[PDB]
């Protein structure tokens, strides 16, 4: 009966697959700092191939996203969608703009949020942007194994809350099972160029 | 005749392009050149001239180098340089490269943002080839040109280098010890 509801960015506006967004956190000072992509020092990728929110606002500000839904060219809550950084690379680090969920980390006892994936396919991790119980919204990821693997079989709705946890004093993107990280959507483009 | 500024794959450096500073160095000396702010800034917008402390982390925000007249990019001739990122609008002149005052607990000027294109206001900057691999930044001020047209060595530039600022690696003017750099081109693939 009801239709689905837009996700708008900081302005009011509706968010749309053609622009780019700052994933930006509803913390200030100390407490706020945007999402960014980075790496572990023990990453063995070849490129930068994770998802960390900056540890304070002084400092830069986030890498620009664009979101791609599973179907359509709208995005609203609730809706399967791929979260890609929108950014310039070289060739081969193309792969490391798109974001992943990694395996679990034994030592944090979770996934982390990694690049290196897919857009728009079954091994795709496609993520859900839901009002947050708070300010802003929360990401959720939701596996399809199960579905790919016996389309409607039964289904197990199941996605995770997207959070942070401290990795080597940094703020890495997780999965949780509590208190997921609310975000805002800042919209930026080029001036110029 | 004009030499060319060239990246990383040997191609002409072009104003229409995107790239990254990038070391000389691999490993714990490596670091990109980005745009970051150091605490007590007081500025809307990040505003400082960074590069990485190592070159495990994040890679470099991409620049434009816009010369001063003329469409190509040469050694040794006037440009701006700006970080050609997506901004919100409060934050666009803070894309731009600029050399600050003199800081007086470093006794050098830091490489900053906050400044104009193409104008007498602008930081101008000049890419020459260094006496090791890559090339170095040179920032050359039009202060004495201004002032004193016909005193001796207005075409005085300094080099450009890093001092370290609060653990990080700040970029500043460091005559006698420049940092060297390498231009790798990056863009976008949507498809
Ligand atoms: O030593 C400087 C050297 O560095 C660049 O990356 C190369 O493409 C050429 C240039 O002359």
């Amino acid at each position: 009966s009801p239709l689905p509801k837009p996700v708008l960015d900081t302005n009011g506006k509706k968010l749309n697959p053609n622009s780019s967004y700052r994933i930006i956190s509803t913390f200030w000072g100390a407490l706020g700092g945007d999402v960014y992509l980075g790496k572990s020092p023990n990453s063995d990728a070849p490129c930068p191939d994770g998802v960390f929110r900056y540890n304070s606002d002084v400092g830069p500000s986030g890498t620009p996203v664009r979101f791609i839904p599973l179907s359509g060219a709208n995005i609203f809550e609730d809706q399967l969608l791929n979260i890609q950084f929108n950014i310039p690379t070289v060739k081969l680090c193309v792969s490391y703009t798109i974001w992943k969920v990694g395996n679990i980390n034994a030592h944090l006892r979770t996934m982390l949020l990694e690049t290196g994936g897919t857009i728009g396919q079954a091994d795709s991790s496609y993520f859900k942007i839901v009002k947050s119980s708070k300010f802003g919204y929360n990401l959720l990821y939701c596996p399809l194994t199960r579905h790919f693997l016996c389309p409607f079989c039964r289904d197990d709705n199941f996605c995770a809350k997207v959070g942070v946890v401290i990795q080597n004093g940094k703020r890495r993107l997780a999965l949780v099972n509590e208190n997921p990280l609310d975000v805002l959507f800042q919209e930026v483009h080029h001036h110029h160029h």
